């Protein structure tokens, strides 16, 4: 033993293409607001409000046009540049000198959930050191970071495993202590070319400081098609209050 | 006794706040595209390829982000600003020049529907003068311009009446001669500060030379949170091969 | 024997990259407007009311931003997208429907003047038919279009000749009847793959409908760094008015 | 007794308008260059590459399109919001977590100058702590901030003065210490209704841990219409080589 908010929202969207043509994935409506906006309430109702967002150099401006310097939601907001769709672990990288020494809480903009995260927050912040990784049982883990649970512990987490171990998905929050920047730097871009955020989870893991958490109500990511169409019709009621209008 | 293609695609987008904040409501997702790739693949479908796009000063570099010259679509695009949202009506007025002497199909961007208008693009080219208008039986007339028919025959139109005569509800695909634009001059704003597509459906209907059909399929708005919703769920399968993505 | 107006304001804008990366050489300042507004003055100067804008895709979103529906400047827009930086000629071409039988006065929009175009448009529409170029004499004549004049008369114009027959710059202000459409057709990439506006006026020379004028003050291109510090110069002075601000 | 960089590109830009009424004064041309990568590149030359860019919400689509990361110019950006032009003193107010307990120098993006600033950035990191400003001696002081100058000491500095004390212009060129944002936070909106960057230095002045510097070369505002043109005449010649195109 002073925790920040980072909202990934990179990418290139193109298996929603057409629809991210020009727009950007993070800014297509969920519900009655646009997808980010469920990421930064998140946040703000856990009292985060110091919050990094992440997006493509095209993208920024249609994002930023959004969410401003964040006064309007009660918030506050430092934008950074993710060159090329890279990946996750590399998004997270840029985050860095915003964090410092604090804690922090990622979100993929793209992760759609009806949990309140503040009591992971608090659990987290009552923990010593390490990372905490929240899980969803799905139909579908080959799409996901996966992790094997045994005796009620995460023995390893493997991405979209072809044989899944289990069908416990590593949803897209992540809470991490500042040690994951040193890590970050030890680079492996994977068979698709990218910095995995499970070898992340697995580092923490390994060392013994990674923690986890069932999630109880839905999640759902909003990537394809048919899963933003579903991301849509659960949050139908949503509802942020005058703020977010 | 030579047809073009007209798209609205101008308003404000108020209703669907905030979900139309930066964007423009026809460049929203509707299944797999943007709401006004629907408009678009319709009139193409009819071999209407001289096309005018009408929308706000705002919202055009997106609109035309999106699609162009047209040549990507095998149609043909041409572009005028709506300086504020007068009305359809006005913003038909702005296709004068367009349009000349020919015949046009006029189509509401947010007007979502399964029929292929050719059916009635070809009786129309087969009238003598005139309008025509297409019909939907629907559960909430109020909502819309509703068609009073008795014996066959439309006895006169009515904009979002309390008191409905039917359930038909005149949708948002028009099908003009040249002449509507000599009576678009003849202006009247409306109680709520709009020129009315209604007014100019009535002043055909009394010269006795507009024509109707009822459609087939289905058909929806997409103005509101719930039928934009509605829409979507409608869209899922509708693909309009690789020239569209 | 309804004049139309033509503003050419396309191209990559590589050579002043990188001032143009973003932008768009035609929105750049020139005195204390953007450079196009010079171009619409001139035409609205004239009463040429009815205007066509061409410019690229990516490019439109920010000239419309400016221009709008040319109300706020006495005047009326009307847009559409070149593809690719093909030519002036083939810009000119996407016109066609819009000119109709009408006469047109062409302007490149990065030619900067500071002769009243009215004289010469008067003449033109009392000539029974055919084409007008201005001419400028200018020290490095090897940039433009050549004019070699014997005897009072055009015998050919040459794009940028090694070796100039004269110092006779054809500038890009071109007033055509609506034939040059028919024209524009018959097309040929030159060697360095654009469709030549000097082969246009050299079909009107051949046909014996060519006439010309020398202009009385000014002029300069702006699509180089020299010419366009040059341009903002010379433009100092210039005031449109209240109603370009 | 560790140095960030800080390029203040806020405002309203209403002085040059209509040139500014769609881009942003300091994305404008100054030379061969948009106005703002003339601050990048001063600061990239004493090896300070941690740089944060303040702009309106309007303005940052375009200012990270030309900036991006930074990776293209050997620097690191990150980007944050000024909700409205409250004044310089605002805008470096949210710089604050940014440069943490680091020395820092900001540039106002308007302010064009010949000197390298290494020389005084090294003076300053020599200074055990306070502030520094850069003087200019000019035709017109009455314009800037004037240093009043007696036996080699600054006695006060003024805001606009009607009765200019000197012609020593005190230059948007500031070097701090992080003691800065502790007093920006006892707000005073001064006569126009801004946060006054004199107020600054004169609290680092009456601290007597204020130090100056007379520039050696040119120096120019780039905000009205005349010092833009002649900032434009100044730059001809800069050339930033190909990082920067
Ligand atoms: C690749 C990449 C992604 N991100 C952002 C954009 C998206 O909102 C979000 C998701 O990225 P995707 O590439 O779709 O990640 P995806 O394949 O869905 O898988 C991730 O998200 C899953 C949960 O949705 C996890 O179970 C996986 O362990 C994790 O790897 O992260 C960036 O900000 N930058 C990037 O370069
Ligand atoms: C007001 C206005 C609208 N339009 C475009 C934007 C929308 O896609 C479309 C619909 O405009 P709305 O104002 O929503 O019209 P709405 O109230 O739905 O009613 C219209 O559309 C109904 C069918 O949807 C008809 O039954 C009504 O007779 C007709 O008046 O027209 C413009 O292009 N410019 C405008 O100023
Ligand atoms: C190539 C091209 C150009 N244009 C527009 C953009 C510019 O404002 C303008 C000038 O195009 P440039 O390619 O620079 O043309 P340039 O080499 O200067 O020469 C032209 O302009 C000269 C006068 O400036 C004439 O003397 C030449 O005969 C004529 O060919 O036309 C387009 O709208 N679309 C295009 O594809
Ligand atoms: C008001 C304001 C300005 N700035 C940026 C935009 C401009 O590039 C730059 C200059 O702001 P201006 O309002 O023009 O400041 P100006 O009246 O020129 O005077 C300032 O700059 C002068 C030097 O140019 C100094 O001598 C004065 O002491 C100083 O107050 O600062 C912001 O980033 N945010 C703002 O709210």
């Amino acid at each position: 033993f002073a925790m920040k908010g980072i909202i990934l929202a990179g990418g290139t969207g193109s298996r929603l293409y057409p629809i991210t043509k020009v727009t950007n994935k993070h800014l297509l409506p969920v519900g009655r607001y646009p997808m980010i906006y469920h990421a930064v309430y998140k946040l703000k109702q856990c009292d985060i409000t110091d919050i990094m967002i992440i997006t493509g150099k095209e993208h920024m401006g249609d994002v930023v046009s959004f969410l401003g310097s964040g006064q309007e939601f009660g918030v506050s907001f430092t934008y950074r540049v993710q060159d090329k769709a890279g990946g996750i672990a590399q998004a997270l990288g840029l985050c860095e000198d915003f964090v410092g020494n604090d804690r922090m809480v990622v979100i993929l903009g793209d992760n759609i959930f009806s949990d309140d995260i503040r009591p992971y927050v608090e659990e987290f912040t009552n923990q010593k050191e390490g990372a905490k990784v929240l899980l969803q049982s799905v139909d579908d883990p080959e799409r996901f970071g996966v992790a094997n649970i045994q005796n009620r512990k995460i023995i390893e987490i493997e991405e979209k495993p072809k044989e899944p171990k289990s069908s416990y998905a590593v949803t897209g929050i992540y809470l991490y202590d500042s040690k994951v920047f040193s890590y970050i730097k030890e680079l492996k871009p994977s068979a698709r070319g990218e910095l995995e955020i499970t070898d992340i989870n697995n580092w923490y893991l390994k060392r013994g400081v990674l923690t986890y958490n069932e999630m109880s109500g839905w999640w759902t990511d909003a990537g394809t098609h048919v899963s933003l169409q579903r991301a849509n019709a659960l949050a139908r009621d949503i509802n942020f209050g005058k703020q977010f209008n």
